[PDB]
């Protein structure tokens, strides 16, 4: 049964509820992008409203084949109506096609739902800068401080450089990189861009890349391996006995894997800086792992909330277990007293 934190009051509304079945008293159903946590429930058989991005709508037509009349995709940054309810959708800074969304509530309270999000400055000189939100629907994924991780540009300054060095000494080196979802396509698209080459993949992951909206993206991607050195394999597939596997499979062409598994974060991060990181060698292979997070830090989050100043928050995530929400409020209220709101 749907919970309360997946509906938002005064609304025929919901957000990522998909798995419930048939909600009572949902007009419409919100999807902030394509991750399968998200989209849980949805299929060719659903037969409600989904409101959604452009890119989202994209992968919910192709994927998972909902029908084309039951997907209303909105442009962003742009004041739209929807069963007489102003709605915004804002870039999360997520994954592809990832939005927070604005709720102007008829009776005059502003609701925030930030979907996933990695938290960044220039959202607050955004739509949000002009008005006073009344209740934050918070993604709460690293609300504590010991979750710190460098910016995205310094992960993928290190992630080219690390790649273009290795294959710069040995042209017969491959560089795998680890998906199982959306998202993270900068890792690959940035290192595939300064070796030269497209990237390599299935043509499962390559139907899914044909629907993100991406410029020129036929001249950076394709199913051609034996023409591709930057492949992407699934993450399960990136280990010692997945990677070897692989490597025959290259038929004679490459001599050296030169992995990468961008993980969210890691205990190490508590201690390691990212410059100092380090591959873990069975021979060829070297795996690394990279902190590369599509969610904000514990210092993003607070600055993003100590600016926004909500009146009420609610975690939409680790949620399951009271030591996280009683630490979470904790968190909330030395924010809330600091800023002085
Ligand atoms: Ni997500």
């Amino acid at each position: 049964t749907c919970p309360f934190y997946k509906k938002i009051p005064g609304t025929g509304f919901t957000v990522d509820a998909f798995q419930y079945g048939v909600v009572e008293g949902c007009t419409a159903y919100f999807l902030t992008h394509f991750h399968s946590d998200h989209y849980a429930g949805l299929s060719k058989h659903f037969t409600f409203p989904v409101y959604c991005s452009e890119i989202t709508g994209n992968l919910l037509k192709n994927k998972l084949h909902v029908q084309e009349q039951y997907i209303h995709p909105l442009p962003l940054d742009t004041e739209c109506i929807v069963n007489g309810v102003k709605v915004v959708l804002l870039d999360a800074n997520h994954c592809p096609g990832a939005v927070m969304i604005l709720f102007y509530l008829p009776n005059g309270t502003v609701i925030l739902h930030t979907g996933d999000f990695r938290a960044d400055p220039s959202m607050e000189r955004s739509l949000l800068a002009d008005q006073k939100v009344h209740m934050l629907y918070l993604d709460t994924t690293y609300c504590s401080p010991e979750y710190t991780f460098p910016s995205q540009q310094e992960v993928i300054r290190f992630a080219i450089n690390t790649a273009f060095e290795a294959v710069t000494l040995n042209p017969h080196a491959l560089v795998v990189c680890g998906t199982y979802s959306i998202g993270k396509e900068k890792v690959f698209l940035a290192i595939a861009d300064v070796l030269g080459s497209k990237v390599g993949m299935s043509q499962e992951k390559y139907k899914t890349l044909q629907c993100l909206n991406i410029p020129e993206i036929n001249s950076l991607i394709t199913t051609d391996m034996c023409s591709s050195l930057v492949h992407l394999l699934p993450m399960m597939q990136i280990n010692f006995k997945g990677l070897q596997s692989h490597l025959k499979k290259c038929g004679g062409k490459y001599n050296q894997i030169l992995a990468f598994r961008p993980t969210g974060w890691t205990h190490s991060n508590k201690f390691t800086r990212i410059a100092d990181v380090i591959p873990q060698t069975k021979g060829n292979i070297s795996i690394y792992g990279i902190p590369y997070s599509e969610h904000s830090s514990y210092l993003e989050m607070k600055r993003f909330v100590q600016w926004l100043k909500p009146q009420k928050i609610i975690p939409t995530v680790n949620v399951g277990t009271w030591k996280s929400r009683s630490t979470m409020e904790k968190y909330f209220r030395e924010w809330k007293l600091e800023a002085g709101y």
